[PDB]
């Protein structure tokens, strides 16, 4: 995820970590983990290194139950939708054409200009059940 | 809209002034607008009056771009989705089935146990261009 401005190594460090997992996670959890492994690195300066992605759209953004934001660095740049689950926080990317057609549809006949479609679809593994 | 709770006015007032509006509204607003009708109701009242009926499932919740959260009551008892303008705030419900059989044949090829959709959508209506 390159960054607007000039590259440090803070930046450096934040994307590292982006892309060293793949499940959904908030300004706090990713603080907790890089300051865990000896990166040493600021809470609002990652806070707006993750604003200035999610404007860039490297990353992608979900609003928690609670509502507090959390991002996940996705490998597929296209459009596409997320299944996650919250017992575990893996995220699969899943991608229709119905749904978009259907939002488009109901966009013309109601006259709307833009559409702007959010689809979250929360779950549970086969193996969360299992025990 | 029956509260779970004994009859008192504190519910019925709120209960009365919900249906009288048909938009989205967060809770400090429909606090305002009570306090300018006369009611005079507290809003730590309102807050878990409104929690209790979205638990009760007879209103719509939705989450506010930034983070907060509008409540509104919608007739029909079915499940149905919603298209909101955030200019205006107005909010309509629709239903689509491809929204579901595509839910259900994500669940199935993934083999989720149980799933829960959100889908609110987005989108400036007519009016908001006339000038
Ligand atoms: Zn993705
Ligand atoms: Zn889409
Ligand atoms: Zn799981
Ligand atoms: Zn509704
Ligand atoms: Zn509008
Ligand atoms: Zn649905």
């Amino acid at each position: 995820p390159p960054v607007k401005g000039r590259a440090t190594r803070q930046r450096a460090a934040v994307s590292a970590a982006l892309q060293e997992v793949e499940e959904f996670r908030s300004a706090q959890e990713l603080h907790d983990m890089l300051k865990h492994k000896g990166d040493a690195v600021g809470l609002t300066t990652v806070y707006r290194t993750l604003q200035s992605l999610a404007d860039a759209g490297e990353v992608d953004v979900l609003r928690t139950a609670e509502g507090e934001s959390v991002y996940r660095r996705c490998s597929t740049g296209d459009h596409h939708h997320h299944l996650v689950c919250r017992a575990c926080g893996k995220a699969v990317e899943v991608e229709g054409p119905a749904v978009e057609k259907w939002a488009e549809a109901i966009a013309a006949e109601h006259g709307y200009v833009n559409v702007a479609h959010t689809v979250e679809i929360f779950g549970t593994c086969a193996d969360c059940a299992g025990a």
